[PDB]
């Protein structure tokens, strides 16, 4: 519970906060309208995660959920972070390839379902039911990945070269990191409990920084964000 | 409480889920940008309701509220469904007639107030106060219906013929179904308690499927969704 | 707690409600597309505050929070009001100067952080931690004010004259009123408790009406809202 994993929470808080400041400073030197959208979106991601990481570190974003026959510590603040940051990350990818509003809404909607059902599963009191919510959330995640490959990948190409390769790298990064979340949830304290909360927190922290800050570094360092 | 009405909840879950899949498959054959917006919006509606129906069926979206001198079972998950699905349905209507952003914001805002105040009323502990919230929510609903007739109906016409007639039918469907919700709430467990929760659940399920799936069928089967 | 301050809550409810109706009637005489956006945004602000003021008056938007060694009455409904009304007010300012989407997202995001962290601080059980959240929220507020002066003020000018002067006055009003909120929070029941809840409620009510209704009056009475 709220002790062993404090170091990963403090490290996560520090890393999000440092990334936010870096992106903020880096973005000061920005005039291009479109480059500005990418900077605004990308800087807000770590800023939000920073606040939620801090809430968990201080104990606010933690709650106890009874199931399986025990009082299980559940960090609900994560979902609070994910509800806003994941759609923003998807927005960066969509703006990059200039997706139509229809596909953007589909991605945002699928993302809301993924995080929402993930939260319902995290707070469910009937053990077996938790995995039903996990499956539904996972289906929503696969839909998103499908759109990113069969509804996006085919358009980045019909666009500028630099936009295509940058999108391809960010797309690959997203697919790899995002797919790991359901696995961590399944084996950790929220699911089967095969991995202790301490290790679970460490895993999400590494994933969260790589998806928030790592992702932002790649994106904000490319010329794909400027109007040619 | 959480037993007799299980069948309507299970039927509702199944019907939303089937509608979502149908719209998903049907939309695979879609290239037109605008047709895509209508499919994305319309498919997300049943998808959300599906998750909330399931949460109620499993018991997660149910809570007890003390008032009138009793512990009353209240399915709060409904509001959670309504908060997102009603504005999306209004968006379908607005896109159809190509409404201006000003009117869209007014509708979305009025809708948020309608659902929000409806939720406050559902969870209020002072019996008489529940109806004050019901009245305010009902006023917000009338505003929406007013805009749909005196701020929309007059524009669908100044547009394409097929757009006008389709909008007219969907407009009529909406007015009829939506107006029934406050009545059901008033006579059911949330309000006067003249109708038992069992029958109340049945009523909302029939209304919810007709407004979510029935509405989508009419819309997604018309040529009004394509750019001529 | 829920008694002495009832008059300020009732006065606040009445003033928001009257402002909403006034703006609604005033806006009936509106055809211009852009003028419509300003009316829709501006009328929704008092409408939302009206509902939240009423929830506090009736006792629904009030909760008890343990900290410092006492059971402290906290009106959480305020944040619920602020989460939606502050970004809408910022939207009025942004539309006025025709800000780019990038800056709009930055303002909305910073605003969400400001209100969200303010709420976490309001509900925090560890006294000293409450001020950590206050500081973070205050930093987010300063960012917003910075953008309004160094990212907005310089563009209203490169626009129409009437737009510039109206923006300047609304900008000034915002800076003055918004800066007062963190001070009231710090000295009131949410913070140091130097000022009683009764006086705290009075202060927020005066600020809330001036920022919601006062602000709307200035804006909706200017020619800057019309397309020349
Ligand atoms: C903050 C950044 C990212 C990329 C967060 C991503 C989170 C997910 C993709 C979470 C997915 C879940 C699934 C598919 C099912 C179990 C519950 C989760 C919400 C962890
Ligand atoms: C899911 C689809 C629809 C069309 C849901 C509609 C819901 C309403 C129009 C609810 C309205 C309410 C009112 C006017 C007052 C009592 C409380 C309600 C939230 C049920
Ligand atoms: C309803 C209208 C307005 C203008 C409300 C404004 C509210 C704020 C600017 C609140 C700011 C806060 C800060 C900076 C730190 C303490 C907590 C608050 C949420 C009160």
């Amino acid at each position: 519970t709220g002790r062993p994993e404090w170091i990963w929470l403090a490290l996560g808080t520090a890393l999000m906060g440092l990334g936010t400041l870096y992106f903020l400073v880096k973005g000061m030197g920005v005039s291009d309208p479109d480059a500005k959208k990418f900077y605004a979106i990308t800087t807000l991601v770590p800023a939000i995660a920073f606040t939620m990481y801090l809430s968990m570190l201080l104990g606010y974003g933690l709650t106890m959920v009874p199931f399986g026959g025990e009082q299980n510590p559940i960090y609900w603040a994560r979902y609070a972070d994910w509800l806003f940051t994941t759609p923003l990350l998807l927005l960066d990818l969509a703006l990059l390839v200039d997706a139509d509003q229809g596909t953007i809404l589909a991605l945002v909607g699928a993302d809301g379902i993924m995080i929402g059902t993930g939260l319902v599963g995290a707070l469910t009191k009937v053990y077996s039911y938790r995995f039903v919510w996990w499956a539904i959330s996972t289906a929503a995640m696969l839909y998103i990945l499908y759109v990113l490959f069969f509804g996006f990948t085919s358009k980045a190409e019909s666009m500028r070269p630099e936009v295509a390769s940058t999108f391809k790298v960010l797309r690959n990064v997203t697919v790899v990191l995002w797919s790991a979340y359901p696995v961590v949830w399944l084996i950790g304290s929220e699911g089967a409990g095969i991995v202790p909360l301490n290790i679970e927190t460490l895993l999400f922290m590494v994933l969260d920084v790589s998806a928030k800050v790592g992702f932002g570094l790649i994106l904000l360092r490319s010329r794909a964000i400027f109007g040619e």
